[PDB]
């Protein structure tokens, strides 16, 4: 029964959730690892506990624990894991499963808003062009003329794991990064594998910078294949600053829909391969990370440069000067076009608040400080002042392997 | 054998060093408490195995492991906690245990420096008169009129645990916090029930902000009394910058000298908790977390005021701008008076640097990147894109309760 304390309110919270969890962090008692990245076919014997354990909290989620429909399902799903080594979820365990995989996601910071939550049941797809289809009225769907909302499209379990759905973009609108002659990189330098393997595939690429790249979509195994998302589903937002008119001359614009393709979403111990979720940005996102990481668009020097500041000396802080006039310009552009976007004061705030719920009607709340606490102005959010304890539940959003390491290709 | 990654330069080091390490992180297998911010007399039987690692890593250190003059040390100090069951060390073990407990300071970012430290033996002191004096000294110093050098003072260990050398004083140089009657607090509201506990004693309070507070010294468990540091000692910049001349009317400085005083430092299982160690400042800890803490100084309100900023919603980053140019005014206003500060990205740059070395010529160093990361533009600089390994290794600075909730009074 452990404790976490706020030391910007002195607020204290019990924490028994984490007796629940059962997954292991990459800790020991001698070492933490809280700031590693990445922290590292299921037969039958397996199965059955995962079914049981979630299934046992659903039912106890609709107030209908142990009752007749709880031992018929129980038994409903022990009999086909027999019988097929595998199952499947209800419609409303699958929304169930979604939802609570983004409740537990301890790494995400927008998660006041988990219920609220659009699961689109794609389990009845088939092919390349059917992804497609799903993923075009996904993006229509949750862009919602930049009124966000969330939602999930969820691909076929994997099965035998040579017959995997799978979407090789990390996120559904991504722009290209293409390397140059002179070894630089035009576009987003995180995405240059990715843009050549398309290209590799037959992209044609108009090889500038914000190029939105094409969807390449697996379906049930099979060699992936291209698709351009008609461009009327993309909404992108020209970056204005409200002072420096030099700023539009910056020729800068992002897109409004941030939407996960890349990760595994595991329910009930069936792994869903393909599942990608949107949902809105904070702003720092963007400003911060996308803009301003050295590795990324990197546009430090060139706001800096048209600023007129003192860029000789480290310690002048034109990085931060320039950083936070640049994340100003990314909130003050999406707010005056309509689309939805959150800032990171907002953003932290309503973490806290959430924060508070999860402790109160569900005993804790999973919470991973080195990614909770935005990459800028620390300490003057309310989430810097907030210990968390981290642990893994289930239902959860998992990493995988890229596709191109793992497909056995024929073709 | 654990790896960790830089991600903005996929630089990748090796780990061997956390094998060596002996105590408890807080985290199992199952929870990650890498953001609680303190994790939680000795007999004989104790004793020996702490001076026997300490003894054989510091001969090891002069490259001079197991030879004579190392067994006969084994066993000088094994018939000492034999016949007094604590034990005395040398001056060069002295040195060498301070210089390496704060090597192994996981939270401290200014590590590279660890081997340029000046130790003062103060183990012969018997008085709280001959502690102000031993301090004093210090202060001067470490001072060195603006050029800062690293020091520590090392009062007489801990023996029974009701003769016990403490200053109450966090930290030697500390502004005065005095509430109001209209709830409000004058000074430093982290120092408020300090502040009085010297008025309790006695104190004769200038009831302003920056009002440097005497010392509370406690010498052989006695109670402790206070002595008023000569301010010719006390190295103040105040704080002006290099494009608001309004900023001079804002009325802040800060002290030069950073110098904790409330902490514990252990070698070879003895405990020192009288250990003043100074250095000098990273820019933030005055501008961010001092000046910027809702619960410290808390000025953003009237920078932002003076700055003409938008501070109805909260969206406009009214508040990351006037941080920055309060960190600005820090950095600008100690350099001026040729008064050694470091700027965060210089001293996160060294520090990724000193990870080099310590990886090379130690096999690994122990950090905590919830401590290391700057409390503003975290992932503009290159620690935040830096994987760390905490873990606890001795000679150590740790936590200690303060002395007025465990001193038996008498007086
Ligand atoms: C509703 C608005 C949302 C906001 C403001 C938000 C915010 C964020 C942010 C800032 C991050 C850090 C991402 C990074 O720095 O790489 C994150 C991570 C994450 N989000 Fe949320 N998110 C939202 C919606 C969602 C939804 C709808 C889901 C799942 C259905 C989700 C699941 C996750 C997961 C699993 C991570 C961890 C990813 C990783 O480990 O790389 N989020 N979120
Ligand atoms: C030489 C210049 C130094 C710099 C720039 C520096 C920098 C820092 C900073 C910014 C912190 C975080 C403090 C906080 O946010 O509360 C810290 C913590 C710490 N420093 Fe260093 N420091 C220096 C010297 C020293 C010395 C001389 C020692 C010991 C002899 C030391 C030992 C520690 C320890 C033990 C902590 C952890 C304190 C805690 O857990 O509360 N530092 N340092
Ligand atoms: N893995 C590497 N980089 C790498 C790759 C990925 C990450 C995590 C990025 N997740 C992106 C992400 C996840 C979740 C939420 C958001 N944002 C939203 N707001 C949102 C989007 C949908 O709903 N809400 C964004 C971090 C580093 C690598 C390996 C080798 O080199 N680089
Ligand atoms: N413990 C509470 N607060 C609290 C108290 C202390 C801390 C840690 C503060 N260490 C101060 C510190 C330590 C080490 C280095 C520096 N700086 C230097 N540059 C430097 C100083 C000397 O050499 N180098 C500063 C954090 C929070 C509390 C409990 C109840 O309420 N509040
Ligand atoms: C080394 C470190 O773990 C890495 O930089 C992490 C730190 N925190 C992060 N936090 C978020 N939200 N996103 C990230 O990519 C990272 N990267
Ligand atoms: C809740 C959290 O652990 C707490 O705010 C920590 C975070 N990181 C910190 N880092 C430093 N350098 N100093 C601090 O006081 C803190 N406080
Ligand atoms: O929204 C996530 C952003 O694309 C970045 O933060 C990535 O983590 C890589 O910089
Ligand atoms: O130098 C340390 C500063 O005094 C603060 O960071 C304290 O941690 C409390 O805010
Ligand atoms: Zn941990």
């Amino acid at each position: 029964f452990l404790k976490v304390k706020n030391w910007e309110t002195d607020v204290v919270l019990t924490d028994t959730l984490h007796l629940k969890s059962t997954l292991e962090t990459g800790c020991t008692e001698h070492i933490c690892m809280g700031s590693i990245m990445l922290p590292s076919v299921a037969t039958k014997d397996q199965l059955f506990p995962l079914a049981k354990e979630f299934l046992d909290q659903y039912y106890s989620s609709i107030k209908r624990f142990g009752s007749k429909a709880h031992m018929d399902r129980l038994e409903e799903v022990n009999k086909e894991i027999e019988s097929t080594s595998t199952y499947q979820l209800k419609d409303t365990e699958l929304i169930y499963g979604a939802k609570h995989a983004w409740r537990n996601a301890s790494r995400c910071v927008g998660r006041i808003q988990w219920s609220k939550l659009q699961v689109f049941d794609a389990r009845d797809c088939t092919t390349a062009h059917g992804m497609f289809n799903y993923i075009c009225n996904h993006v229509k769907y949750a862009t919602n003329k930049g009124n966000l909302r969330s939602a999930i499209t969820i691909f076929p379990q994997r099965t035998d794991g040579k017959h995997d759905f799978r979407v090789w973009n990390s996120q559904l609108i991504r722009y290209a990064g293409y390397k140059q002659p002179d070894g630089s990189t035009l576009g987003d330098p995180a995405n240059v594998q990715f843009t050549e393997i398309c290209i590799q595939q037959g992209w044609k690429a108009p090889r500038g910078r914000f190029d939105v790249l094409p969807l390449l979509l697996q379906a049930n195994g099979n060699d992936p294949e291209l698709f351009q998302i008609p461009p009327e589903l993309v909404l992108e937002v020209p970056i204005r600053h409200p002072k420096f008119d030099w700023f539009k001359d910056l020729g800068l614009k992002w897109y409004g829909l941030p939407a996960v393709s890349n990760m595994l979403l595991e329910i009930g111990g069936l792994e869903f391969s393909a599942c990608p979720f949107s949902g809105w940005y904070m702003g720092t996102e963007i400003g911060v990370r996308d803009y301003c990481d050295n590795s990324r668009y990197n546009i430090l020097e060139e706001v800096a440069k048209k600023m007129d500041l003192d860029m000789r000396k480290t310690s002048s802080l034109w990085k931060d000067q320039a950083l936070v006039e640049i994340n100003i310009a990314v909130l003050y552009s999406f707010q005056s076009d309509k689309v939805t976007i959150v800032d990171h004061h907002s953003a932290t705030e309503s973490f806290i608040k959430h924060m508070e719920n999860e402790y109160r009607c569900r005993g804790g709340c999973p919470a991973d400080w080195v990614w909770i606490v935005p990459p800028m102005s620390g300490s003057i959010t309310p989430v810097f002042h907030q210990e968390m304890l981290n642990y893994r539940l289930t239902p959860s959003f998992e990493y995988q392997p890229d596709p191109w390491n793992t497909h056995v290709w024929k073709g």
